[PDB]
């Protein structure tokens, strides 16, 4: 089997990506925000705290005749922007762009933070990191993608992320017409329960290769890129006028000015993102002040591959026996 769906950013800035996903009979469609850097799939429902919703799509258990609660199991779930959410669980269809998993678990929000509630275009998320990382007790669940996997033509999913643009999750298939030349393959550590690999290096605009070692995650689910204060640094110190802001909350840069483009290495292979991926628009309405795309991961304690860096490639998550990531240009 295979599945494809549109994904879609939630805002001019693609501060997110929204999916549709089908669940229950018949079939209620929820946007979700699916993420790589997380393993359980959790939705706004008719269990949720009313006063936490506003706007958002809902799930509602009685409405499906495939739904069946998962007897005794909770889940409670922190991200690493301190946002968070909880509650009980169902088992239900669950279909992504044709591809369809019976019996998967479908986490239904009692409580969300209130950036959830903010975020009224997001209605909740689907994890796709190792099922190792689940929060659902006492019997931790699998995700979608574990859940697929046996069933799909090749253990794969692919992410390809449109810069202020829709665009494609591909489930058991590589779409061969979806990128450029080849696509690089490299190693995957599963140790953090992430998809975790080790990036050859970094250039600045049109400056040389600088030969390094990056430990990183591939992660759909988080805006910007993480990286090491020493590589930040040498990017922020090619935009003339920017600065670290301990007020905002990172590195900030005149609306003025044209970005350099970011290159990170994939083995001998070399990814671009073009300078104006980097842009993240005025810090607050009718700011000059801009916010930077690429930001230090020193506080977070991992480095962080997130959309920016995604979105300018053709991104394989390659659920092998071992499994591996592949990059290509597009
Ligand atoms: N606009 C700026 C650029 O990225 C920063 C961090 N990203 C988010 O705050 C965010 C992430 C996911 C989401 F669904 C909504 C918002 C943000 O301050
Ligand atoms: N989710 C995110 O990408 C995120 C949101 C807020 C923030 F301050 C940092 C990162």
């Amino acid at each position: 089997s295979t599945g494809s769906a549109t994904t879609t950013p939630i805002d001019s800035l693609d501060d997110a990506y929204i999916t549709p996903v089908q669940i229950g009979t018949p079939a209620q469609t929820l946007n979700l925000d699916f993420d790589t850097g997380s393993s359980d799939l959790w939705v706004f429902s008719s269990e949720t705290t009313a006063s936490e919703v506003d706007g958002q799509t809902i799930y509602t258990p009685s409405k499906s005749t495939t739904a069946k609660l998962l007897s005794g199991a909770t889940w409670s779930i922190s991200y690493g922007d301190g946002s968070s959410s909880s509650g009980d669980v169902y088992t239900d269809t669950v279909s992504v762009g044709g591809l369809t998993v019976t019996g998967q678990a479908v986490e239904s929000a009692k409580k969300v933070s209130s950036s959830f509630t903010e975020d009224s275009t997001i209605d909740g998320l689907l994890g796709l990191a190792f099922s190792t990382l689940n929060t659902v007790s006492p019997t931790q669940q699998k995700t979608f993608f574990d859940n697929a996997k046996a069933s799909l033509d090749s253990p794969v999913f692919t992410a390809d992320l449109g810069y202020h643009a829709p665009g494609t999750y591909n489930f058991g298939f590589i779409d061969t017409t979806a990128y450029t030349g080849s696509i690089t393959y490299t190693a995957v550590s599963t140790k953090q329960g992430f998809w975790e690999w080790t990036s050859t290096g970094y250039a600045v605009g049109s400056g040389t290769f600088k030969s390094t070692s990056i430990d990183g995650i591939a992660d759909t689910g988080t805006t910007l890129l993480y990286l090491p204060a020493t590589v930040v640094s040498a990017y922020w110190a090619q935009v003339s006028g920017a600065k670290s802001s301990s007020s905002v909350g990172g590195y900030v840069f005149p609306c003025s000015a044209t970005l350099p483009s970011f290159t990170f290495g994939v083995g001998s292979a070399r990814i671009v993102i073009p300078g104006d991926y980097i842009d993240f628009g005025p810090i607050s309405t009718g700011s000059s002040s801009c916010f930077g795309g690429i930001q230090s991961s020193a506080g977070i304690g991992i480095n962080i591959f997130g959309d920016v860096a995604l979105k300018a490639a053709f991104v394989v998550f390659n659920g092998a026996t071992t499994p591996t990531l592949g990059f290509a240009s597009k």
